[PDB]
């Protein structure tokens, strides 16, 4: 069943990646064998998966390797990490009860469907230029150093959003129990309003940005009034 | 759309509930603006919870309360507790991303389709009967203080299973990653070859299990196998 799919991701292995596909199995079979919810397949220039993973695993890394796509993702996962794959332009349809995606510096031109009850969703450094609905569970976004242009209604639950380095012309409106908002070099000029609900502990980042005169006389405003803190570009 | 189903239970409350309802209430509208994941409605004693709940919320805390049924579940919830409701009989469909299911002290008497991220079952000390079948990343289940005579397949993963005080006589194939196993206090007279596969470290429970004279040479064999903790007193 499982030796069938594995073995023929083994024997199909070019030269050089014969290590690195064995040393995954063997960690296969391990997860089997005693149970470990965790599957790490490591650096080593991988092209490609195999077809089934281990039924069981709850977290799946996957470091630097050469992977232009993923195979069907384990019913079960919660955490799925994926970084340093420059030729992997898409996401496997991802299952219902994961929470964590971390999906960095890959080459991603679109995300899939986001699963209900994701919490923490980290995407940075890819190609999206747009992105999907947010589940309402989700607490941390990070979508920075993408060409992002606008970014969907943020769920309420929503704690911290990173989206500095992209090509933002404006900002949707802001969840109420924010504490931290970066949107550092983007080609914001008027800020949502919505923003005024931000508490005195809340850190607002916004270096980088043309900002309207009024806008930033509405900040400096802000300021001396909510103690709270907010960074801008400002002449003088 | 939201405060008008809310506001209406509040005042809703039938005589001698109302304060309770009120604290209730007001973590209703509270959870919303300070943005919280977690609710707890604490032990109210009510008889019932509003049609809607926070759209946001991750963790929902129910302790002793009076109620019968339950609302409609946010979607994006991941951990539910319940537990005193001597008069709650079933649950409502699970969200998709739940985790953690703590819905035991009740009297559930059947469970809905499990989520498939669901880690941490914890159902012990209801009226259960049988069980749905288990999500592949399952890792701890208590069913025990039940009236399950069979339990499904077993998912790789798990870890620990409770099933004392019910009335098991028959148990599933073991996954060999188990390692804590109480099925003490059942109908169990021969259980499977499936425990020469368990790990060394693994702890079994049998007390009260009326396992017959071949059981015993084999439960022998076992033990002999690997010096796994196999639990089992003459007394």
């Amino acid at each position: 069943e499982y030796d069938a799919v594995w073995s023929k991701w083994e024997r199909d292995a070019p030269a050089g990646e014969s290590p690195g596909r064995a040393a995954v199995v063997q960690e296969m079979r391990d997860c089997l064998n005693n149970g470990n919810p965790v599957l790490n397949v490591g650096a080593s220039g991988l092209t490609t998966l195999p077809d089934r993973l281990p039924p069981h695993i709850t977290t799946l890394v996957i470091p630097d390797n050469n992977l232009t796509s993923l195979p069907e993702l384990p019913e079960g996962l919660r955490e799925l990490e994926v970084s340093g794959n420059l030729q992997l332009t898409s996401l496997p349809s991802l299952p219902q009860g994961l929470q964590k995606l971390w999906a960095y510096n890959n080459w991603l031109a679109s995300l899939p469907t986001l699963p209900p009850g994701l919490g923490d969703l980290a995407v940075s450094n890819n190609q999206l230029t747009s992105l999907p609905e947010m589940p309402p569970a989700l607490r941390e976004l990070r979508v920075s150093g993408n060409n992002l242009t606008s970014l969907p209604a943020l769920p309420s639950g929503l704690q911290k959003l990173w989206a500095y380095n992209n090509r933002l012309t404006s900002l949707p409106e802001m969840s109420p129990g924010l504490q931290e908002l970066d949107v550092s070099h983007n080609q914001l000029t008027r800020l949502p309003q919505s923003l005024t609900g931000l508490s005195s502990a809340a850190r607002v980042y916004l270096d980088g940005n043309p900002l309207s005169v009024r806008t930033l006389q509405a900040l400096r405003d802000i300021i001396g009034h909510s103690g709270i803190r907010i960074h801008f570009d400002m002449a003088g």
